């Protein structure tokens, strides 16, 4: 057991999907995992382990923010033998052509945070995902007939940022989506030798100002989850 | 209802106690509040509103890290008329003379986060608590015969910091406790026009390594909650 | 004798009031101290030690700017056993509701100086005053029927700042007064193990431009000195 | 015609291969392209356009350092309609498990340069390559029986860096190779909406300097060019 | 009259020598100027105007630190028609070969301060003296048979710096002397269109740890002053 | 022989002239030096040694950007005993009173590069030329009836800077010319104990782009070389 996870080695699979919302983890466990057992509830950060098409898989919330997901992923990698982490969340759109229900894969992640600079002698550390995991995700989305956009995400420390001019910048440099963990998770993965990937569905559009709500929205969220789950299956083969 | 809180203007008191852990907010509602009523459960961030010796009070977790509490404190302040936020949590100590279970009042909060620099044109913004709130807490503590140090806290972005030596710097400058929120909450308070104070219980020494133990946790934690609740009363008078 | 103070251990009281202007230190010695004795004149930075209602007190100018007062406060603390430093000066206001002659207590001090970043590994060090000293001053002020705001000051390196807009940022974050020392004095206090507090008289509005006028200066200045001197008494009791 | 490219729109292909040394550009043109025609001589930075298996392609040296290649890549993107830039060169390794002559694909590029911060409001921009180009290169390498590693490169501003401890950091964070352009080219591509990729062959090892014959170097360099060239064909399919 | 100088246009010469110590200004006025009249005493910062070999010359203290000298030089340049400022002070040695009684001329000045970054969009502004003034100084020293070293000075914000490793750095890059104003004065000169120069005599040796005291020491200080005075005479011709 | 210079100690003179474009190096050698012998061909960066009025002198292109010239200047200083480096090239002007073909001597060089901060503990290093070399160049220019301006140059990392407002800043602070190497060469020279100078001729004007005939350009370029060459002779005297 670690400070934020009350479980023991073996309780988690070597791969863990991680949404920001713990309630979302329970939703993933019951919707896609068979024989899912809760392996953690500390601070209400629900974690589950089960199987997908016979493969052992875990899913657990990481809370909101780089500081939050950093603790959890680190504890998973160094104390529970987790070798892969796939964040599955929502991001805000900045690019006009990126429509809602578009699955976004963060090959890289820009950031507002100072954590990677702390780690990298105040230089620029390019926070990137594991290449194979990105490829597995793209191929899985393909097999499912889903159009995935691979590019840069932006991990912000302030969901309510005082600088709105930054969004024009993110747009100029092609940032595909804005969220709050990717850069943090990739920094932890590189620091402790594991692999990570972040997948997002666009729920908000800071461009055309139009969030999402319909059966269609929830269908895209599940597609993302399937992409994540199927991508690990391809990784095993 | 805001993006992370499903409640309506009026569901919250004008003062809100906030621990990091949502499960603690619940325990506080059940232990110190009468007519406890759950006003939010989005993302499992349990929020309660009740009464303490006649005063309307609210208690809701804020999650871990500056990005997490910044979201909640902001939404409470701008959409629920919350005037005062009182963070009640745990912190690690760096000063040898600061022993476990000690109660620390964060008059100020240092940080390695970039949030305030982003707000303050990259200059040094002194993240400070509201003076009256600090004084109220100091007084409530004396009335309860409890010792309470007043000074600087350090809000870290990385619980698992790769910069060990920074703790020597914290010690040299008198940091009373190491946590992960104060500086963010104080930043938001100044930005959105509210008042805040962070009270922390010394859960361990970053040096010695002695995580919370036995039933000591409850007494001290209850003392902190007692100090914060009473301080709110002295504040009204 | 230190490099900038020709005095000997014992020439100074354990508490020292310090205005920026050396000529003010003299006026204070003559006006409020009995048995006033000049203990330093190096670089014309007049220093005095006398008695106030029986208490041994010292008053010496610290010059203008963080680099200047850092030198003096440091030498007093490390070579003359000075335990408490109380800066008593003037400040420009940025908040419309803060009017001229207002008395401000710097609980905290923001700055655009790099001194604290150099001390704090380039992180954010919250330059704060000693809590008891702030409280003593707030009380001394009430006993004198004087209004005194408590909050953040901004210590600027450039009196003639080429960044006008920064004042809007100061206003937005509630800076009560703009001066040029607080943050440095608080930094030195933490570094060398002493206590400090900065009290300022609002000499004008950075906006309106209304430099000190008539005999109002003397009354208010004397009120500030009265508040600082009395605060030292409440401190001993 | 631009400040450093004396040619007209159409003279270059929509895809440009760029070696560090200009001499290599002429070699590439006469060794792998057919019907090559010179298109630029300014500053001795030779430029060539021709075909590889029917595909129109251009090659030209980009010089050493982020500033040099930023000039050329920018002009090609905005004035000659270039859509893809592939830098082909050498790099030094810091990882023991990375051998000389190993082919490294830079999915991302870290850097100690300020060009990206100046572009990104002083935040962390993750300088990444175009994902499809990365996979094309990996698949082309596989088809040619060549082993290819994908990950981070480090673009140094100083070949003779005053800091030797930084190499330990690079190793700790998995940097595959050290060179001097990638982060700059990726920044430029992002700024002007184009795609870029950097492929390097491990020339030396900052570790234990091994040894390679001019013959072995020849083979490796041609493998890198074929990879690059075949990757372009895969991209078209 | 300006906020820190109680004088009127004409009271100062268009050239002003400035030592840090106001008492030193009086020493210069009486030792080298004929018919010297005090033109300022605000805050005890003595200023004088007289003639040297028939030329109108002024001398005035600037206090200690960039923040201090910035105010004074700015007020002199923009309100008293001063076109030239020559700081004449003392500096600490860092280079072994730079002996005591060596006259140092700061063609440039490095710094710890953030003031020039505030002015220069956070970039590197090379704080330099006016070339002609440097040349006049070198020629004047020559005519007097004095060996002047021209190079870089280092303007520190902290006379008592917490980082001693910086001195090795200053030494590695050939900094000839350490003081506290040059960089500030050069920033003001460039900002308001005037010319400045800083001349120093080495009084302390942070290398061999040996200050200076003798008739010889005071002879070198006067040589520096003569150099400054004679250099302006050459400037007029 | 070094990584970028295939020559041996003695092949170069203790003084090296460096133009941006390598083609210019061959021109300088056959137009102003006698008995010239090639000493380097690596990467097409031609090197030559010979004599000018009996004085041994070398010339070789340094490429574009701080990173490029830093490599070459460092190797020449540490491996070929070079004592003086004179960069001769062009620059863009931002000051209206600075006309095309004007000769500019860089006593100092500002920059937006991080190389000097990385070298100087993140402080402001004033990248300055060797004073004697500056005066030699000014005197040589005078002797040749050429007008020469002395002051700051700005070494940009990005020829195509995203910020256009910075040019206003440069103008406000008197920058005489914009180029891309000076600050880097001065940094290197300071690091390895050598002397450097940068001389530029105003090629274009970021203001109103005027016009110059290839003939006028020829004349101006030769004037700059003579200046440089004659300045070396003056330095020897
Ligand atoms: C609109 C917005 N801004 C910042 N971070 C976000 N994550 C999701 N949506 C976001
Ligand atoms: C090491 C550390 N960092 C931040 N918050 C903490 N609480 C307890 N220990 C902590
Ligand atoms: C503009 C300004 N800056 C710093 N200190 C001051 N006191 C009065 N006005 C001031
Ligand atoms: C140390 C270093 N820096 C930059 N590029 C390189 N290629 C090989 N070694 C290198
Ligand atoms: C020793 C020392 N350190 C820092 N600044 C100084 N000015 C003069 N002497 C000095
Ligand atoms: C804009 C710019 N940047 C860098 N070097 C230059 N030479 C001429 N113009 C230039």
């Amino acid at each position: 057991a670690t400070p934020h996870i009350n479980a023991e080695m073996g309780d988690f699979a070597d791969v863990v999907l991680m949404p920001g919302d713990p309630l979302r983890a329970k939703y993933i466990a019951e919707t896609f995992l068979e024989d899912a057992r809760e392996v953690n509830n500390v601070r209400g950060m629900l974690g589950f382990t089960g199987t997908y098409k016979g493969r052992k898989i875990s899913v657990m919330g990481h809370g909101m923010g780089i500081p939050s997901c950093s603790i959890y992923t680190k504890e998973l990698i160094t104390d529970f033998g987790v070798k892969k982490i796939i964040r599955v969340g929502s991001c805000g759109a900045v690019l006009p052509h990126v429509k809602l229900r578009d699955v976004v894969i963060g090959m890289g992640a820009c950031t507002d945070s100072k954590v990677n600079r702390i780690r990298f002698k105040d230089h620029d550390f390019a926070a990137i995902a594991d290449f194979d995991m990105v490829r597995n995700a793209v191929d899985a989305a393909k097999a499912l007939g889903i159009d995935a956009r691979v590019g840069n995400l932006f991990s912000a420390d302030l969901f309510y940022s005082p600088d709105g001019e930054m969004f024009d910048v993110m747009e100029k440099y092609g940032i595909l989506g804005v969220e709050m963990e990717a850069a943090g998770i990739y920094g932890v993965a590189a620091e402790f030798g594991a692999k990570a990937l972040t997948i997002c569905t666009v729920s908000d559009h800071i461009r055309t100002h139009e969030q999402t709500t319909a059966a269609e929205r929830q269908t895209t969220f599940n597609d993302m989850i399937k992409i994540a789950l199927e991508s690990v299956l391809l990784g095993d083969k």
